């Protein structure tokens, strides 16, 4: 079936992002991470990122693929929220900040960059990354 | 309108299956035409998609095609992503179908280059508007600006559950704080 085939490359997309977020963050500021973090995305495998988005489109056509975004999407964000308290903790971004609720959209802005064809070409210029630490500073501050 | 049965009887289609899976013959028979009457107006799939990534762009250049009055810049940008969380939900599905056949078809991302830098331009004009009132710095990469807040309006339109989070109200103020961050 191809439910089956996208459940597996859903755990390894899943795994990519894990792999930036499951240790502790020492020595980075938070801000600087996150920045970094969505930057590298244009420079990952283009054949890479257009998998991702044919899943993401197969999920909103296709129930059984949208319950194993949202079990994905689930484990990015409090992996993510988690880094979040220690960032809060640490007296790096405000205490005050919804972090379920600041993940999830961090997540949106992540899969927004990686759906863009053009983001290699964007993240050439120094204004790329520049808005993204305004925009990602912003929610986190 | 025939032209408008079809497409309409494409968008159906194209939503429910895909763009690989939907095939030009399903069409047909959704809107009781021949091929030869389809194949007159749309002579391939490509130019289907063609007619719809144009239907998308309108219903985008409706938002910022005229002066925005009454309300801040920032909670207009906020208020149309808050909104698109309400939209029909196989359409959105069809915009990010869209958007994964153009990192796969070279000639749906010549598309959608197209259609994003039309819609960048637009949005950035009301930027400057904003400028001008007092509401946004005036030292932004407008053209930058408004290509990443296209970006976070795609990743908001193909998060399966966003209508689920604009139900609370943390969702409109991140997405302020985003917004307002960069302008
Ligand atoms: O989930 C995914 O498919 C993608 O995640 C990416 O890592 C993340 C970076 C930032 C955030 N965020 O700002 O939330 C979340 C995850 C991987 O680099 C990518 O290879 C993978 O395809
Ligand atoms: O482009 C598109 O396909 C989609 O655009 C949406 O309108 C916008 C809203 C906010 C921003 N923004 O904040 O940059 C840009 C455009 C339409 O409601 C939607 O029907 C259409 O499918």
């Amino acid at each position: 079936s191809k439910e089956a085939l996208i459940q597996a490359i859903i755990l390894q997309d899943q795994e990519r992002a894990l792999a930036r977020f499951r240790e502790p963050i020492e020595g980075i500021h938070f801000v600087d991470y996150m920045v970094e973090s969505i930057v590298s995305l244009t420079h990952e495998a283009f054949g890479q990122r257009a998998l991702v988005v044919e899943i993401m489109a197969e999920g909103m056509r296709n129930p059984q693929v949208a319950a194993m975004l949202k079990n994905k999407h689930m484990t990015i964000t409090e992996f993510v929220a988690q880094r979040m308290r220690d960032a809060q903790q640490k007296g790096e971004i405000s205490p005050d900040i919804n972090t379920a609720m600041t993940s999830r959209l961090l997540l949106d802005l992540t899969y927004g960059v990686l759906a863009d064809i053009e983001a290699e070409d964007l993240a050439r210029e120094a204004s790329f990354a520049q808005g993204l630490r305004a925009m990602i500073g912003g929610i986190l501050t």
